[PDB]
């Protein structure tokens, strides 16, 4: 199996996501950038970015990578 | 039916916004970017994004996506 | 008729800026972003966007859109 | 005649770089940018922009424009 | 031999990450810049980037050059 | 002669950076930047640029223009 989107987290505080992700994927590293920023092309499984807005909530739809 | 844009909001505080869009779209996940953003091509149909200015004022019609 | 560009202002502060503007269009919604900021290409008539310097002087034209 | 450059400021504060500006051309109209800053290609004779660094030192050649 | 990447260090702390790499690399020259900053083509051998997040943490796997 | 780089600075602070080439170039300007930073094509022989990191290291190997 594998739970690899959030997408009900767009809205919710970084705070609030922290939590859910890491109930869904203990292992996951939690990174937390602005929207509009450019990653680099690499690909990792434990990884979870999030895109937060002005005041820090969940802008898109969390995903592994 | 459906309301997706509020024209009447350019100009109006962040605050001033969300207590109106709220009104009209109970389940709306408000989203604040500044002016000149650039998001990912994805659309959320209970997702609105307003775009402010320096002072945190609307500065484009808020629209559904 | 129509007062649609302040030439008159480049240089005065957003709160002298605002004032004279106000006098002239007493229904403008004024918007206020640094210079370098790229706008939606939607045109509002009752619309004045202030560009402003490091200091919120007014750093070009003001124009009605 | 007329003085529209002036190469002597580069390294100088914002400060110290009004107060010559000033004294040469006593109607300009001073705009303090950040380096890097994409500007409107238009050309205001009364303008003095100037281009600064992370300490607010003039970082390039003043000019009118 | 040579240890050039830092993998393990995604999602970890500044502080955290440089003592790893200090250890690895004692003459390591340790850089930090926000994910999505465009550097310079320069190779340097005692040089390591460290690309953060919002927070602070290592968002990328940190490297030589 | 001339002393043109300082490839001896990279990963020090503006502080002792400055101190370095004052030393060896008594009339430079000092000029800080954020790395990244997109600047205009011009070429001054007193002028050093120090590109820095966000806790204000030298990043790239500073040089003459």
């Amino acid at each position: 199996n594998l739970k690899t989107e959030w997408p009900e987290l767009v809205g919710k505080s970084v705070e609030e996501a922290k939590k859910v992700i890491l109930q869904d994927k203990p292992e996951a590293q939690i990174i937390v950038l602005p929207v509009g920023t450019i990653v680099t092309m690499e690909y990792r499984i434990d990884r979870v970015r999030l895109f937060v807005d002005k005041l820090d909530n969940i802008a898109e739809v969390p995903r592994v990578g």
